[PDB]
Formats: structure tokens, sequence, C-alpha cells
């Protein structure tokens, strides 16, 4: 056994209670290098005759990345304490790996030697709200979602989809077209919007605010997004609203008095100056966001600056009851400010979903201290160089799965927001080069993936575009513009996401497939109900042997309804190019 | 290159902010399997500058334990935002290890596989009060310190150190007899003295608290503490309280209340009761310290119990000047209330030391969040293991030392609490098996080690007696039984680490003999001041060849004075049994 491989350590990923009396523990080694592992526990305060009283509990091998294999195991500490180690067992081979180190048998007396969750506290637990597990999104960027009313536009605007978009450009979307869209969306089958910034600023994403508690004149009034939000409940659809506080815009009051009055004026400290007078060229002399002068990064530390982004962040809350919000450039604010965020805005509504724009690694922003999510974008990464750029093979692919998913706690990702895109990145089907098989795909799996699935407006009836301005044409609405194949598969998905709760909520593993060069197999299974998929990812017909068991195993094709007995260990499964099938299993 | 064996992950004691503007990182990778590491670093939106090729910087391998390699290196990103990767070369072999993984070239692409560090907070940052790294701290067992005040002695007190102590013995030890022999410890070279509970309680030790507002009669009362602490003051002596607050006492009013009312009482949720009436066995029917009945757990998740205590923390803090707190069972407390905990006490004096005792791996408490540091048992585990039970040699316990050092980030191991024994241990004489040399030799150590070092009461002198209750043994005071050797080796060890600052909070560094089972050889660096330490744990002569850079290099004999440069470029020390020498080098 190689020791170099083996790893625990009690936080994050590899300890962390799931419930109120329930704790998860994780072990990895190194891949095929163990063939059996036993959680080792017990309190640590149950002695009789010296004895320290523990337990053996087989772990269960959930999955394996590139590198290793990775262990679970759920207990009910009997008086929420626990002291624990893991044996791992390999030909005669025996090792107990204990935080001191490994021994080659249990030793007992004394509890220092093993890991501690020392008490499960409802108070720490990790907990999202329970409805966005049943969620799907759709992300809507205002400025080119629908025309509502041709007054407010921007003069200048363009003539819907008359042309590109530019960094610049204007096409006059506002909130009421959205509220005059929103049976598009129901029909689809979406019961969550995401906007992109609503609040006024001079540009066409109002990424550089000009004033928080102000509803840019643009997209409406105060009272319109009161509709729009109330519309939206009216039809079971949740409404998440984008806060950039990790920078204000150049035409933010305080900003703009900093700007003239310099280090006198009274909100020098809501920002990072590093100079006086404060200068755009040949750089900036204050942090700001990337390297834009326009987006003056605020001073989240700042007593000031956190009571109005405080205020903020409930006012919304409060006055328009807005279900949820996306963190702009949430990894660069301090994790106080957001300790303090969370507490003001789960004791104001705990409903209220708190998703951070966190493109890497998150775990430390996703403890439950914090936010209850983040955008999946290590997900959007692993699922388009598979489906869309077929750039690693079906191999590769579940083995990053399986790797971003134990990265986590099992209830985080079971909250994780998955999307595909978004005004941020390129169109998928342009990353797919214009196929929409491959779009069907990523859609397919997006779609039968746990967590919190969402749709960038457009993707669904198949629209094009590169990255950032290009993503960002205006919504066509024109059904002879629209891609029917894709919208109805979509609207299919989701449908059946609804119906099979392992779609939403559970366990996704990976089956091993003849030729794991573009043969995709995985199950999904919350213990209840159990769904096979089956992926062709090729230019070519094929015949994909289904490994299951043989008498005893009954399949339904939940797209076609069909169903069948399984022959033998012969149940081969053949799907045209790029083709697909998702099955209900069954064992009598 | 074993990748299974490498590691890094943005957090914790990989990556972490120093100071306002530093950032450490480390990588960990199989032992002598990579030969050198290159960090690979920039800002995260150089690309907007047109900076896409990365900046390069070697890190520093500062350690091996049993298993790995520890490479360092420390940034100071030019705006605080960093995205970086790691290089690895095993000769000819080189692979760039990445968040998304390893490659065997950086990317050529413009694909986010970086880590990141998002921003350097100075509010983040996690800060001990700077003062406690240059104190030595004296843990003081009241009950059996000194009988300075006999009409306050409980009635039945048996003469002072007359007899063994029992779990229910007293001595009449109390507040004035630690004023009485402050002297002593002003000799000693003591700057910090820690106290067990002081609060009312019926019994010895007092972790069973009656009433948190109380001094205990036996101790003494309010003029008494406020002279001690007065007294402590005027000598540069700091004052650290014991809280405990994970549990009361059975004589706590509030539970009082419970046992008599039951289901009715308005304290019912202080506790964690799980039926009524409430029950002491088999087992209390509700959560306790360990399963002793007359200590219930407090719920520290219930609004008034959580005033409550930090009303207990402020109050002492603000009436009586105490320097810090020692958190009892600190583990077994949320997180949350901790954070609260940090906060309200830092508001108040931010110089307060928060130390918990939390004997196992303490990561998740010692973010910045919450504690300043824990109760370094593994360190008193190692540290015994090698000089007082010699089951390990000088290899393993410089892997341990590594071990548990590299698990923690360099501001975190500043300011650890470094014991040997407490309360709650042996007496490190008997566990050296009363070899008076083999106790020499932990204190070396321990005085020599960065931290903030505690002394328990009694072993500056060779008291003796195995784990509780026998280690609470009355002090020693008359000169004739106290062994003045050791008394002189501690008090001259104390003298050295208070002059030289390599010792308290410099960089340790294992260097490998021959006989590296019984030879220990380690230097404190910082900056050009240099410490090395030779041990020769053996029981007879021994000489040590310690190769150490000659030309314009000076030893000093820090335990004579003796000074003289190098000449055998490879210089052999002549040490007795279990002799030590320390050398102070100085590059001219
Ligand atoms: O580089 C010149 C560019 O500067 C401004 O725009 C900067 C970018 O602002 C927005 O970017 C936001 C993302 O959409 C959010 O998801 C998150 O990453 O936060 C950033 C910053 O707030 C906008 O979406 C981008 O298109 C912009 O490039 C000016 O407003 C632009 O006109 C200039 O071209
Ligand atoms: O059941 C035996 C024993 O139970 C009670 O005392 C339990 C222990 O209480 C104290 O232990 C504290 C340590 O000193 C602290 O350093 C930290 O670990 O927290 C624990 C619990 O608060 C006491 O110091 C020990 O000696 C006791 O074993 C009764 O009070 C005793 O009468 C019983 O003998």
């Amino acid at each position: 056994m190689r020791k170099e491989a083996i790893y625990h350590r009690p936080a994050d990923n590899f300890a962390y209670a799931y419930d109120s009396e329930t704790l998860h523990l994780r072990l990895r080694t190194k891949k095929d290098d163990i063939d059996r592992v036993e959680l080792l526990h017990g309190d640590p305060y149950d002695w009789q005759n010296g004895a320290w009283q523990f337990q053996m509990m087989p772990m269960r091998k959930t999955g394996s990345d590139e590198l290793f294999d990775y262990w679970f195991a759920e207990v009910k500490p009997p008086y929420r304490r626990l002291r624990y180690g893991f044996v791992l067992y390999s030909g005669e081979e025996k090792l107990v790996y204990t935080e001191k180190g490994f021994y080659f048998e249990v030793p007992t007396d004394d509890t220092a030697y093993y890991f501690c969750f020392p008490f499960l506290h409802r108070v720490d637990l990790f907990e999202a709200p329970d409805w966005v597990k049943d969620t799907v999104w759709y992300q809507i960027f205002p400025e080119r979602f629908a025309n509502g009313n041709p007054s407010i536009s921007p003069e200048g605007s363009r003539p819907w989809g008359s042309e590109d978009p530019t960094p610049t450009s204007f096409f006059g979307g506002d909130l009421q077209g959205i509220i005059d869209h929103l049976d598009y969306l129901v029909d689809l089958g979406i019961t969550g919007i995401y906007l992109t910034p609503i609040f006024r600023s001079p540009s066409n994403h109002k990424y550089d605010t000009a004033d928080y508690f102000e509803v840019d004149p643009h997209f409406g009034d105060k009272e319109t997004l009161k509709t729009l939000i109330d519309r939206c409940h009216e039809k079971g659809i949740r409404v998440m609203l984008d806060a950039v506080f990790n920078h204000c815009g150049y035409e933010f009051a305080p900003f703009q008095d900093v700007w003239k009055n310099g280090e006198s004026s009274k909100y020098k400290d809501w920002f990072h100056i590093h100079e006086f007078p404060l200068q755009t060229e040949p750089r900036p002399n204050y942090d700001t966001f990337a390297f834009v002068p326009q987006m003056p990064k605020l001073n989240t530390a700042n007593p000031e600056v956190k009571r109005y982004l405080l205020d903020v962040a409930t006012y919304w809350i409060r006055e328009f009851d807005i279900d949820g919000w996306r963190l702009d450039v949430a990894n660069e604010i301090d994790h106080e400010f957001w300790r303090e965020f969370r507490q003001e805005v789960k004791a104001l509504k705990p409903d209220v979903y708190i998703l951070g724009e966190i493109w890497h690694d998150a775990m430390p922003w996703l403890r439950g201290d914090q936010f209850d999510a983040v955008m999946n974008y290590p997900f959007t990464d692993g699922v388009l160089r598979f489906f869309a750029k077929e750039e690693i093979s079906a191999r590769q692919f579940a083995n990053q799965m399986m790797h971003v998913l134990h990265s986590y706690p099992n209830n985080v990702n079971e909250a994780a927001f998955n999307l595909l895109g978004s005004h941020d990145t390129s169109r998928i089907l342009t990353v797919c080069g214009g196929d929409i098989r491959k779009v069907k795909l990523l859609f397919l799996f997006q779609l039968t993936f746990t967590g919190s699935p969402c749709i960038y407006y457009g993707d669904e009836i198949g629209m094009t575009g590169g990255n950032d301005p290009e993503c960002r044409k205006c919504m066509v609405w024109d059904p002879m513009q629209q891609n029917k194949e894709l919208h109805q598969h979509v609207k299919q998905l989701i449908a059946l996401r609804k119906q099979y709760r392992s779609l939403r909520r559970g366990e996704i593993s990976f089956l091993h497939a003849d030729d794991e060069m573009n043969y995709l197999i995985y199950k999904k299974t919350d213990g209840d109900e159990t769904v096979l998929v089956i992926i062709n990812r090729s230019d070519q017909k094929a015949d994909i042997p289904i490994p299951l068991d043989a008498r005893g195993t009954w399949l339904v094709n939940l797209l076609t309804g069909e169903r069948f007995a399984a022959e033998a260990e012969t149940l081969c499964t053949s799907l045209p190019p790029y083709g697909f099938v998702l099955y209900a299993i069954e064992h009598w």
C-alpha cells in the first residue's frame, strides 16, 4: 500500500455533518491500491475495562478520479462526538491510518491517535435553501431579452437583433419585456430566473454601478420590478438578482466625491487608494476590478461601506421579496463581510439563495457560514471539454467529474449552480462548432446532474455567438429562427428531471464501458430510483454494451416509454451518431 | 514522479496571508521525489495588460516528514491578487501542477487552470497578540501552589504537601499564595501565568462551575485577584484565566433549576436535555462533558446562554484586565459561538490571547476568525516520545516535528502554546523515569522552540507524579527538595530565549547525522541570527560531528559565553550522556 497517497483531514470535504445527527467521512487512497477500507469509530469517552470502545464500518468506494479512489461512510455518533481512524486492507497487508500516522494494528491505549469530530452542532451545519435543489434556473441579460417598453430605451438603441452587440451598443431590452415573455419560460419548465445587474449604471451590462438603491431607468422602475417578481411568484418562479459588491461604478456618488476632493473626501476610505489625487493614466492608483478604471474596488472592511452594502442586500429582499443574490466577483471580498452578509440575509429571509461567482475551487466559501453555492464553472469546463470540443475521453471526463464532486461535501454538491455557459463565456452551440447534436448532449448531462442547473437565455433555441459581447445577442423571438429540436429537447429533459428525483438529488456513478473513449455510461440513484444514461459521443453509430444484471432486470426508456426485459448479460444498446438513451431501472 | 503524493489546495496551511502584503504558499510532494519546484505566479487579470507569461520563483524545501517534502514560497502580489501553478522537476521529467491537473508544459491557451488566491484582505488575516511570541508561561493549579491565606482553606485541608493528592483532596492553595511567590517566578524568568479555573466550584479543580461571576471563596475575593494581576503586570507578567464554557457545574443555579422543575424550568434550553425528568445513570439523559453527571453541556446556540457566557468573557477582562482566556474543551463548542466570542473580546481588548484547549489537529479553529492558538499537545507527544520515553529515533522525531509544523500556517505556529505537560498529563520527570538529565533536554528543546511555551508549576524543580491527580501535588518550596541544578538550567534557558530572537520566532531546521537515532541536531534561524543545537540522547559520551561552514564563522557557546572560530570544517563536539550545547552562529 502507498502511504503517500492515503489522505484525510477532519474538515471540509473529508469530514462534515450531513444533518443534525449524521456525519459523513471520506478517505482517498491510490486508485486500485486498496481492496477494502473500514472506518474505525467510537465515542471519545466510551471506555470499559481501560478499553476505548469502537466499532468497524466498511466504507464504500463512491468513485475515483485520475489518481485516487474515494471511500465513503456515514455514521450517527451515539452522543454526537467522535474519534476515528481508517483500516486499509490489501492482500494480507493491514494498515491503521490515524492522525498520528500509520499503525499495523488498532492501538487502543488512548484516543489521541485518532482524527476527531468533537461535536455535531446544528448551528455549524451546512444548509442551503432546499427549494433550489429542484429548481432549473434561466439566466437573463435584461438589455438583450425583450423590449417591452420602447419609450424608456436609451436613444441610439439598435433595431432588435439588427446586428451583433458591441461593448457599448444598446437594443432596448427592459424588465417589462421579461414579464411579457414569462409564459414562454413557464412552458419551457423554468422555475428560477437569474438577472444580471439591473441597478442604475451607464453601461449595457451595468456591472459598474452608479446607485445600488435605484433600478436603472432604462430597464424600468421599482414598480415594474415589483410586478415582474410578483408575476414570477404567481407562476412558481423564483427571482435572483446580481450583487455587484466588489466594486462600484465611476459614477457612484461616493467615488465621484473622492475623485474631486481627493484625501479630504469623507468617502476616501470607501475605496482602496494608493495615492492622492486619483488618476486613471497611465494606470489607476487605486484597486479596481481587473484593471478597469471605471470600476473602483470597494473597501468592505470599512464600517460605512459594510452598512451600505448590507442595507442594499436587505433592502431588495424586504421591499421586493427577491429569492436570491448572485455575488459578483465574490472571491475578492473578505470572508468577514460574507459571514455578516449571510447572517443578515438569512435572518431576514432564510429561503434566500446566496450564490457566489467563483470560477475556481471554492471550499472556503462553502463551509456553511457564507455562501449556499457558487457558479460551478469547473463543471462547465469539464462538460464542454468532453461534449463540445471532444478533447478528452469518456474515461478522463468521468475522472474530472468525480474529482470535482469529491472535492466538496455531499450537501454542498446538492445545491451547486451547474451552468453550461453565461454572459461571460461563449455560446455553447458556438463552442460545439455549430453541432446541435453536441449541444443536446450538454443539455442531457446538465439536466440529469444533481444540483441546481442554469440555462443561459437563448441556448435552448440555438442562439450563436462567441465570447462577450457576441454571447449577448438580442433574444431570438421569431419562431422560424428558433431551433425547435433543442427547445423541445430542453423542455423534455426539464420535465423528466422533475419526475425523476435521482436526476436532481441522487448520486452519480460512472460505469466503465469498452472503448472508454466515446461511450459515456453513467447512472443516477437516490436509493429509491435508478436512471441509467448511455451516450454515444462519436460520429459513428454504436452498439454500446450495457453492463447490468441478467434475469430480473427491467428497463423503461424515459423518452419513448418503451418497457422491456433484460435478456442475459448481453444487453447491447444501439445508438445513432451522438445518440443517447435514458432508462429507469427495475429489479424484481 | 508520484502524482498521488503531490498536493496543494488554496487554504489553511497551503496558501494564506502572512501579513497585509505577503502570501505564503506550500507544496507537498513525495520525499526525495522532486528535485526542485518553481512557483508560477501572476495577477489573475494580467491578460488585460497583455501579460500572459507567468513570473517564476523557485520554492525552498523547508522540511520532510515520514512521507513528504514541503516546499515554500512567499509572494508579494503587486495588486494583492494571485493566480498560480507549480512546475516540478524530477530530473528530465517536468510537470505543471494546477487546480485543473498535471500537464507537460504550461497550457498555451487562455483557460483557467490555476489555483487562485483572490485577494489579500487585512481583515481576514490571522493575527495573534504579538506579545505572546515573547512570553514564557507558567501554569498554576491554585489549589496546589501555595497556602498564603490559611483562614479560607477548605474545612478539611490536609497538611501542605504532606500526602498524595486525590480526586477530592484539598490543601488550601490560594491566590495570596501566588502573590506571595511572584518573586520566585520573576527570578525564574516567567512573563506569563496561566491559571486553571478559579471561579466558585465545590471541587479542587473547579471545572464544574457553580458561578462564573464569583471568584471561589477558598481561593480569595475580588481585591485579592486585582492585586495579583496588578502585581504581575508591574513585573511584565501577563495573566490568563481558564474559561469553562462547554459545560457548567451541578450547582450552577440555571441547572439546579432544571433538575428541580424539569420540562417546566425557564432554563430547559440552556442545556442538552433528551428527556424529562433528568437522570444521572446508567448515563445522564442530557449531554455532559464525557459522561460526568455533574458537568452538563451548555447550549452555546441558545441566545441567553451565549449572552451570559459572552458577558463572562468580557466581564473579567474589563474589570480585572486579564490578558488571556484558556478555553476549556474548546473543540466541543460550536464555531459560531467562537466567532462572536473573538469579536467581542478583541473589540474590548485586542491584546487578549485566546487559547483553546484542543489536543488534536485544530486548523478549523485557527484560520484567524477564532482562536489565536491551541494547547499544542501533539508537540508534547512527539517531544516526550523522543526525549522521555525514547520510543522514536532522532530521525522520526525530526519528521514528526516537521509534520505537525507544516500542517499549519507560519503565523499560526509562531503563537503556538507549546507545553511539555499539564494538570492532565503525567509529570515529565516521571515520564522520563526519574532521569533529571532527560528533563533538561525537554526544557532545552522547548525553550529553543518557536511559539509561546508553557511550563507546568513544579517541573522546573523536578516534582514527580503520574497522571491526574498525581501530577497535581502541592508545590515544593523547601530548596532541599527542589534540585537547584534543573531550576538554574531552566532559568538559564529562559534567559537565552529572551536574548535570541531565533529561539522564539525563528524557523527550525533539522540536520541529519550518522547516529540519526540518538543524536539530534537542529538550528533556529531568523535573518543571520542563528542558533545551532546539538543533543546527545544516549546513556554515554559521544563525539558528534556537526558540519557547518567555516571561514568567517564564529561560534558562541550560549551556555558559557565562550567564543571561537571553526577549524575542522566539520567540527566535532564531545558530549557526556544526554549532553547538549547551544552555539550562536555568526557570519563575518
Ligand atoms: O476592458 C474594458 C471594459 O471595461 C468595462 O467593462 C468591464 C467588464 O465588466 C463586466 O464584467 C463583469 C462580469 O460580467 C461579471 O460576471 C463579473 O465577472 O464581474 C465583471 C466585472 O464587474 C462586463 O460584463 C464585461 O463585459 C466587461 O468587459 C466597460 O464597461 C467596458 O465597456 C469596457 O469594454
Ligand atoms: O468522573 C470522574 C471525575 O468526574 C468529574 O471530574 C471530571 C474531570 O474534570 C476536570 O477535567 C477537566 C480538565 O482538567 C481540563 O483541562 C479539560 O480537559 O476539561 C476537563 C473537563 O472540564 C478535572 O480537572 C479532572 O481531574 C476530572 O477528572 C468530578 O468532578 C470528579 O470528582 C470525578 O473524579
